[PDB]
């Protein structure tokens, strides 16, 4: 999933955690709990940081072409903005799920921005070949199927015990760019 | 603006289409952000109204300006033997009755983000900002790509409200079936 | 339907001969946006087969063009320096207006149809290309006709096809014309 | 043609000239001004209106799909920038080309970039549809080759001579957008 | 090459992959447009064996050399209840037995037509064949985004033939079944 | 940078390739956009040394961080007829006599305007950021999708000039030929 929400009114913050096996219910909960974290306003992070102006802007990825596969999120700051504030702020959100559940309506916004994207992929052949063959490199053909039967087939628990299991900090690094 | 929603799992159509302001009108940003809080994800009113019911298999929501007159055309996708009347009917009665259940801020955050990332997109694309313009000169005024924008940034609940309201009305409502025969 | 067909080996003459389209609410319509690609597409095309291998064209092109009205199915030849232009033209609209006596194959119709469901599926799975063709549909003057035209491809016969290609690819209704650079 | 060209790093003005006909021998010389004008730093209005802070950013296009067609130049700035200024710098630099006119490698440039566009709408059977569409509706099918062909042997002068020609006064009006803060 | 072509009027699937030969080796175009001719449209030998006979209802066809080894993997798309023993095994002896079925020069024709039309938008467009060139660099050899052309250009039925039943040989089989949970 | 320019036994190619350096070095990005200026547009150098003389058809270059070692790839398309090795010493004397024919300012701001276009394309679209943070990631450090641009945007003609004629040598160049 890719998720980049910057608000409508440069030094970045960001956190990465390592993702489970590409084939798991817990890879296709980290997928869609990415998209409820980060995109859209209504997200996690971007109700966490941006309202209560410690960022202008968030971010979260999952990265699967990395070994080791990577969710990666984070913050853009304005100039003058609280960098050490900005990421406990985004760690602390992303680490502490468990305190605030996800509801049904966050599960189902991230499960239909995700199917949307498969479905583009599926009817397209040169997609559709590209996406056969990350699936190789990542060591079975079936998983571009596979994962899609998850994500149809999730329920709001498995997504839930995915980010908790994850998105925690022994599984944690951080960044920030600070530039010249 | 454009959006399209199904469920996660030939195929009769239902469809109401209304005249939108004119692109100048400071309510023609109000029917567009309308649009996407109605027909956009399953966090949309009509999917909400329409999809858990079991009226409906999707729905649509489209503002086309590129037409003469303008139009919002909002829709539902049914299954073989899904009531077509009780869609139709549920269809147009979540569109007009918007008075009764009001917009959100975070609904109209939600359609506010979309459509900025949707501008934002165009005016990266010098081909893309061509087309905008002359889409716009053709409106009757090349400001209006850059107004839209700033209309849309400064957008208010209050105005999306009341613009919605005042244009889903069942007088300027004109329904549609495609039933695959 | 849109083809342009080259082979793989002054300037480039080009030939055409233009048809007129039937109305998109019309059942015929899909038939001649399908018979286009039969004849255009691909070396296995009608055309391409006439005046390819046959060295009278460097390559063949076909399109259905609704946008215009009148709607106008165009079919042309691209030319080498030396080819004759006229012999070109001549067996290219002989191909057109004779498929009562060459009708088309299932196989045929076959291809054509995959090609334009594939295509629709690409723009349904998209709502920016669906807010497209929707648009165009209400342009044309039923909005029904995005959905109802897939339903009609979906469905197609070969002698529906037939007869609407037929129909329309005639000499009283075909006009020719000619690009030679400079 | 299509350009859009901002400074590395809402307010706009605008000046809109009638195009000749496609089919005039004047038409594809505006195109190719119009990417001298308008493309890259190296263009004169990026050069008249953006070092000297009278502009954040300059456009330029050809808009052949309006009757009239229209050439459309403007500037982008930042709020406190004086408007008149930009305004009057934007034409008076389009329309005194006499005293500062085209080099051989500025034709060169916007030759190679319009004869670019062109190979690419040329390899996809979608686009070539399109644009012969858009010859047709232009007055000649025959138009989409026979532009190609002119581009390719477009001489210097014949470009100074259409953009002199069409850019003055007479063919020209104006516009400021200046937001609602 | 890339093929996936599905009968127009949670789904399991049956598939056989096959070691390409080396990127640079003169097999390996005959094995890319061999795929072509096997999966795609539906006048490939893959459709005619798995769609009338309903014993599949789409099939599909894919070399890939991005991969180490690279594999031209084939495979059918099915309903729930449809015999996946027969599919795959008529699959497999569909790409195993065409010695038995020569291709044909029509065959080569199209595989050909379609090959060079990809590889000429991949040249058509600076990012593709930089993209491209770096494919060939890690190869070990630069030259071959451009001979591979040159290859196909000059491809003859027998060596086309040959390539394909050399590879495509239960020696260098390994198969696969998707079922839905 | 991705250059390809082309006038209006088949067709041979000749070819130069140099190592670049590392992609978070302060002269990697003078090399990204020497690369333009050298082979971008009728008025690249390549371009200018080879078309109007008639030695090549067109001319190119790259650079190429995705490999290992990263390179910049230049070279010339011919027509049958034409003298490989002369278009091979013309194209290899222009790369490598850049202190004889400094890169002006503007020259400069039109591989910087070309570059920071392409990236502001991708920034807004949240699926191509995804992707240009795994290569970064995959490089070796995320904060290089941002750091590129800071480093674009700041690059001074000095340093640029300097980039290229350190990198551009005999010493560091192996040459290739493309003979149908």
């Amino acid at each position: 999933s890719n998720a980049y929400t910057v608000e409508p009114v440069t030094p970045l913050v960001a956190a990465m955690y390592h993702l489970p096996a590409a084939g798991s219910p817990d890879f296709v909960g980290l997928d869609l709990a990415a998209t409820i974290l980060a995109d859209t306003p209504s997200s996690r992070l971007y109700h966490a940081l941006v309202p209560t102006k410690l960022a202008s802007g968030v971010f979260g990825f999952t990265m699967d072409q990395l070994d080791p596969g990577l969710a990666m999120f984070g913050a853009q700051l304005q100039p003058g903005m609280d960098q050490d504030k900005a990421l406990q702020t985004l760690t602390a959100t992303l680490e502490s799920l468990s305190s605030k559940p996800f509801s049904q309506e966050e599960l189902e916004r991230a499960r239909s921005k995700w199917l949307t994207a498969w479905q583009q992929t599926y009817a397209d052949p040169e997609k559709v070949g590209v996406a056969l063959s990350e699936a190789i490199a990542s060591g079975d053909w079936r998983l571009f199927f596979l994962q899609r039967d998850r994500v149809r087939e999730a329920k709001l628990d498995d997504v839930q015990r995915a980010a908790v299991a994850y998105l925690v900090r022994s599984n944690r690094t951080e960044g920030r760019y600070i530039p010249t």
